């Protein structure tokens, strides 16, 4: 029955209202592959808000090989993991996984977000603690929603308040702290360097979200904990296949003992479909690229030194970024909507930041940086960009 | 740090028991395609433990659609398809349901278990209600954790305890009531013509989880509420795609209003990466060969019917199935390891049920139908099945 149910939406107009204006560009339906273009409404459209910081989605050797795992092991496994879900190319991934970050075991899970649900909603318990950077991923929210654990969030990358939180405390108690690597929003990086010494003293463990990372920084693109040299001070290194490694389906890495009571444990594994067949070869094959042929990560980065000097000389006012994430401020929902429309209207896509998930005043577009950008396309979408804030007065 | 990690999960002894013993089972390693034989360790294992009720995730057309869909839209989309992860095929896919279920629109999530996660965390609220099957899926259970709402269990398929517990609440609140449609454990059916009375004379929001009903009841295998004619009484069908539909994903159907509020406020969609291409062409395929061949449903049925007539036949205990779920009663955790082991090895594949997540006195093994399995085979599980309870001594 409709009555309740009706009244509880009734207050959410932001999307009639954007629509109603010409100015919604949520879910626009793209007709072609993710690429550095991509067709929408049969035009071409530059993209610069992506996550698939290598441009892999495209290179036909993973294409090839996610075909060849249809042909061999068909659409899907049809149950989880824990039951008839699993393929000997499953494990396969696992190994392949441990090895890259460096730790004894992994289990995958269907996507990142339920990656995140796992060890967070069944390593600590009651009268234990989880410790969250305020700005983590909601995937990390949730999954600490999902513990029985009390939750306490600390000030974004702020280690005295960390420090004085875990410090409160009783001593005879588990604590975990879950941090994003790269965070997406600002692409700013964890103070992992502090942040492991306080779990060090406190014996609390860490977990390490890769999402932004994997492919990014570290030794081959190994991550957070291998940008730092910090392997040996992060319990858990979760990651995901839908960015960089151009697939779905993400991973927690970690020692066998605590990957074996995950994969036993975690509702979001042992209740929920294995990853297909096409996904488990796109994201091995994607693995073996990523470390076989540095000139990706190379060109991932040359575009994104390009664009940022390029950004800061016609005087855009950038986020703390330390990643190929460079985030654009506006301060003003109504101008982010407008310059986000208007640069969609000539061929650029960048993604919106605004009310209800930031301030009004901290409203921002994010402009992400592919391996397979040209300087060209840089160029274009830039000179569209001063364009358009020009037209907005921003 | 290590050291409170380690004893959270020190007393997590059952799996190194199993193992120990020659008796674990989880996680095997199965070396070909999903099908009515796998292939683990080399050997030829009969497969009763799947969800694939329509045999559909060998089919080579399914599989040619997904190859196909490889080749023009690569590996991925590399983002949320609230940003830049939305195509033309996702938002066909989500017409095609909508058609299908007979509701006014739908969107897609990466998983099934997503799926139940986003209605269930983001329209009951602060001073609102969600009533829970106590045998509701886990994933129910926790979308239904992540909302800010009072989460209230009623027993199951219990319509008197529903009825008593929604008559106590505020009138001045909105409740949100959740169920299975086929309840995977016992593979029994929700008396929806009765929840959904109760529903109505309360104003309460129903939700149907179809993950089991899909390609199974219903015309044309639409599911539970087209099982009993009560579309127009059910307010959210949610279902999967990993099951019959041979592919992994899952939809919400509804009301326009309602889903474009869901694909705005959900963070399991907002905030996790869209479907792949593969997959959504595969469900989009297996879709139309579910509704185009009756055939597969028919035989599902054929083989069903035959299966459970021949296990009653030989005096297996069997639950209150009304689907191509068997539920074999063994009533002893130790006897059901075992007696999955040894199946396992003469070739049969069931999944068990044990403590802690039933009672040991309710422990059973699973036996699923398959559209594609063969009288042969069925006949070939039964005699093993008949062979190792003697050799138990269950
Ligand atoms: C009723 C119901 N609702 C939701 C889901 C989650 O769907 P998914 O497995 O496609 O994520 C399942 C999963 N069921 C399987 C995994 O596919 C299990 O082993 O639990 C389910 O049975
Ligand atoms: C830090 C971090 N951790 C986890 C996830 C979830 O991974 P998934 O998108 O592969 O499910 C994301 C997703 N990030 C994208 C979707 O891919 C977003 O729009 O939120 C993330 O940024």
């Amino acid at each position: 029955s409709k009555g309740k149910l009706g009244e509880k939406i009734s207050q959410f107009k932001i999307v009639e209202e954007l629509k109603a204006k010409g100015l919604y560009a949520y879910f626009r339906p793209i007709q072609s592959k993710q690429d550095t273009e991509v067709k929408i409404d049969g035009r071409r459209v530059l993209m610069f808000g992506s996550n698939s910081y290598l441009g892999l989605t495209t290179d036909t050797r993973i294409i090839k090989a996610a075909q060849d795992a249809l042909e061999k092991y068909g659409t899907g496994c049809a149950g989880s993991r824990f039951l008839n879900g699993t393929l000997d190319i499953h494990v396969e991934l696992e190994e392949k996984l441990s090895a890259y970050v460096g730790k004894e075991a992994a289990i995958l899970f269907s996507t990142g977000f339920q990656s995140n649900l796992g060890p967070l909603s069944c390593l600590m318990g009651r009268n234990d603690y989880i410790l969250l950077d305020e700005r983590d991923h909601a995937s990390i929210i949730d999954g600490s929603r999902l513990s029985f654990s009390k939750v306490i969030k600390y000030g974004h990358n702020n280690m005295e308040d960390l420090r004085a939180k875990l410090s409160r405390l009783p001593e005879d108690s588990a604590k975990l702290i879950c941090t994003d690597g790269i965070f997406s929003m600002e692409g700013d990086i964890v103070n992992l360097p502090e942040l492991t010494s306080i779990a060090n003293e406190f014996d609390a463990a860490v977990m390490v979200d890769d999402a932004h990372s994997l492919g990014v920084i570290g030794h081959k693109g190994a991550g957070t904990a291998s940008h730092f040299g910090l392997n040996d001070d992060v319990d858990l290194i979760m990651g995901t296949f839908s960015k960089s490694l151009a697939s779905l389906g993400g991973f927690v890495a970690g020692d066998a003992d605590v990957i074996d009571f995950l994969k036993h444990n975690a509702r979001s594994v042992m209740f929920s479909a294995s990853m297909t067949p096409a996904s488990v070869a796109s994201t091995l094959k994607a693995l073996e690229i990523i470390q076989n042929e540095p000139e990706h990560i190379e060109k991932l980065w040359k575009n994104t030194d390009y664009a940022k000097a390029q950004l800061l000389d016609h005087g855009f006012d950038l986020g703390a970024t330390e990643s190929p994430i460079l985030p654009i401020f506006i301060r003003s929902n109504e101008k982010t909507f407008w310059v986000t429309k208007m640069l969609q209207d000539d061929g650029v896509f960048v993604n919106p930041v605004v009310s209800p998930a930031v301030p009004a005043e901290e409203s921002l577009i994010r402009f992400s940086l592919m391996a397979t950008h040209t300087y060209d396309q840089i160029d274009e979408a830039i000179e569209k960009m001063v364009k358009v804030f020009k037209q907005a007065e921003v």
